[PDB]
């Protein structure tokens, strides 16, 4: 249907959105490089931390990730002691007591991308130990705490597929491959993955998205049109509700996109409730800056959250 | 011909010089073993080293350190850190190379390793490309010719390649068989390549073999060792151990097996004409020992590690 494309909803989303505060984050002590597609922002001991995606602006495909410490209002300092990573767009979640931290790490051969798998860390936020990697060639990996203890493991192959697993022994790339398609009529045409899952008090699992569609510039270019978005989703009926866009690279700043076929492109890092009704929506932007942008509380009707991301 | 024989000749007939091991400053939790080759940064000394918890397994990193003393390193915090392990560096063609070896797992066990390779400047060091599926103890030297000589384990191997830009892990694969009748049953393989005032490659290196314990339980046996090799006629020159865990002080092995366990690291030479040769020991320290050049009649060392 005409309404159900990516590019209709997307115009309508333009046409009625609600403005309010939309702003970028500040990044000390690493002026040499940007700073994006963050994990959601977490607490060690009641202090507010994020892991970064960092890149130098003219480079690709030489990324790391590197955890900062929150210095005052929308402003993050690199904590220089710490460890890095040779990954791109980390995520985070806690899983009974326990950090799960990931993020993509690229292979190359003769100077060349030759595949990427997800990379998978548990333990002590302080000390993050690597355990398991996902299927080859496998992104937009996400684990969920459900409200009996187990875990729901997000899959994509782009289908986005569901799992149930005792815990993080049973990890691995031969289960996450096993993931079942979840139900696709609310998406339409739309392709893209689960960024920050979120358990809800009805048992529900509220889903921070990313979905796209393709435009092309002037030249006839194509321009990888990306979204912020969420949906809802019931594990025991394998159902979702709720599938709205939250926000486009537009609701922010003007700022340089880092090449022209992202100049349309937020790959959106999660949401923190405020001390209000309503929620940060913290994002990627362009691959070259952090976004946060003020939002109406996404799961309405479905729930509170009722997980954390405090170590 | 054996190599329990060979060693066993060695500990009968070696030279005892200073044998000592590095202090390492700034991470007191761990372990610091298996570096790269001594090398400099504008002047100052810097290793690269193998860091781990001495009851962690597979959960290794690699750290810079500076020189701070005599035999002694400190942590340089700042410093990118690589979740690799066994680091090794070479200069070639103006540029650092640095590689090591990056394990994967599955449900938390090894399922595989691979070597990742970084060339650039020492500083910003920037990975390029993996090596071969499970392939370890690669190594590159530069040639007199300005081409690039690669050893390979599959059986050690080598290939000449013209540029870094040719590095892959195909021609890794394809390096064909070293002539192997000096080494009788040993395995190993190169640890620091070294361009001589002859052409030849002066090759430090790794060699083992298996005994067992009071228990019967493996001792995976590991020695200091060196050969010279000719790329023109694929020819090798005086195999000899050098050096074995015992010439080092007594000290705690990470795991019963390693007991008997070097890793070297490289030599560098000393005013006197001797060398002093750094070693991982038992998978918990760094050694230094004095030794004699180890590739008289071969030529002198042409190239260097001064970034």
């Amino acid at each position: 249907r005409e309404e159900c494309t990516m590019v209709a909803k997307r115009k309508e989303f333009e046409r009625t959105k609600v403005i309010q505060e939309a702003v970028f984050l500040t990044f000390k002590g690493l002026d040499t490089h940007d700073v994006y597609n963050c994990c959601v922002p977490f607490t060690i001991n009641g202090t507010y931390h994020i892991f970064g995606r960092v890149e130098r602006r003219s480079e690709w495909v030489n990324s790391h990730v590197r955890l900062f410490c929150k210095t005052g209002h929308d402003e993050y300092t690199l904590v220089e002691h710490a460890m890095q990573y040779q990954l791109e767009d980390p995520f985070l979640v806690k899983i009974n007591g326990e950090a799960l931290f990931g993020g993509v790490r690229v292979t190359k051969d003769h100077g060349k991308v030759s595949g990427y798998v997800c990379d998978f860390y548990r333990g002590k936020i302080d000390d993050l130990h690597y355990f398991t990697s996902g299927p080859k060639n496998m992104k937009d990996i996400r684990l969920i705490g459900l409200a009996d203890g187990k875990i729901g493991v997000f899959s994509h192959h782009c289908v986005t597929g569901f799992i149930i697993i005792d815990s993080l022994d049973d990890l691995c790339s031969q289960v996450i491959d096993s993931a079942k398609p979840i139900d696709h009529t609310l998406f339409g045409d739309a392709w893209g993955g689960v960024n920050q899952p979120y358990l809800l008090s009805t048992g529900k699992i509220g889903c921070i998205s990313h979905h796209g569609y393709l435009d092309t510039d002037a030249n006839g270019e194509v321009i990888n049109v990306y979204c912020i978005t969420s949906f809802v989703y019931k594990p025991s009926t394998n159902t979702c509700y709720d599938y709205k866009i939250l926000g486009t690279k537009n609701c922010f700043p003007e700022y340089p996109a880092k090449a022209p076929k992202l100049i349309d492109c937020v790959f959106v890092s999660g949401i923190v409730m405020r001390e209000d009704g309503k929620c940060d929506l913290y994002s990627g932007v362009g691959d070259t800056q952090e976004g946060r942008m003020m939002i109406n509380y996404p799961f309405e009707g479905h729930g509170t959250i009722v997980d954390n991301v405090n170590f």
